[PDB]
C-alpha cells in the first residue's frame, strides 16, 4: 500500500465525465474538473487539462496522468502552507499518505482549517484527533472514506486499506 493506491481506492477509476459525492463534475480519479453546473464549462476544463478536444472521454493512460499530478499537487501544496508543513514533517510516511488523501479531497485551505485536529496530530495524541477529525462535515458527508482515513491517522497502520 502507498498514497496511489489508497487515493486509488478511495476515489475508483472512472474515463467519462462524472459527478462527485458533492455534485461536481470530475473525471479518472478523482480529477475535480469545475465546480460550475454547466457540463461545458467541464469538458473545457477536461480538454484544457489533457491538451486535445476530448468527447468527455479519457484514457486509462490520460486518467493516470491526471492523478499523479493531482497527488503531486496535494504534496507540493502542504509544503507550502505554514499550518500544513510542520504537521506533515511531524508524522510517518503512513499517516503522511492519510494527510495527502485529506488535501486531495478537500484542498489545502479545508484541511488547513481542521487546527484543533492538526495541533493533536503533532502531538501525537491519536485517540484524541481521531475523534476531532469526525467532528466535521467531512466525516458526516463521507464517513466511510473518513473512516478508513482516520484509522489511518489513529494507527499508523494501513489496516482500514486492506481485504
Ligand atoms: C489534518 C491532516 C493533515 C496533517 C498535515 C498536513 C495536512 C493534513
Amino acid at each position: 500500500m502507498n498514497i496511489f493506491e489508497m487515493l486509488r481506492i478511495d476515489e475508483g477509476l472512472r474515463l467519462k465525465i462524472y459527478k462527485d459525492t458533492e455534485g461536481y463534475y470530475t473525471i479518472g480519479i478523482g480529477h475535480l474538473l469545475t465546480k460550475s453546473p454547466s457540463l461545458n464549462a467541464a469538458k473545457s476544463e477536461l480538454d484544457k487539462a489533457i491538451g486535445r478536444n476530448t468527447n468527455g472521454v479519457i484514457t486509462k493512460d490520460e486518467a493516470e496522468k491526471l492523478f499523479n499530478q493531482d497527488v503531486d499537487a496535494a504534496v507540493r501544496g502542504i509544503l507550502r502552507n505554514a499550518k500544513l508543513k510542520p504537521v506533515y514533517d511531524s508524522l510517518d510516511a503512513v499517516r503522511r499518505a492519510a494527510a495527502i488523501n485529506m488535501v486531495f479531497q478537500m484542498g489545502e485551505t479545508g484541511v488547513a482549517g481542521f487546527t484543533n485536529s492538526l495541533r493533536m496530530l503533532q502531538q501525537k495524541r491519536w485517540d484524541e484527533a481521531a475523534v476531532n477529525l469526525a467532528k466535521s462535515r467531512w466525516y458526516n458527508q463521507t464517513p466511510n472514506r473518513a473512516k478508513r482515513v482516520i484509522t489511518t491517522f489513529r494507527t499508523g497502520t494501513w489496516d482500514a486499506y486492506k481485504n
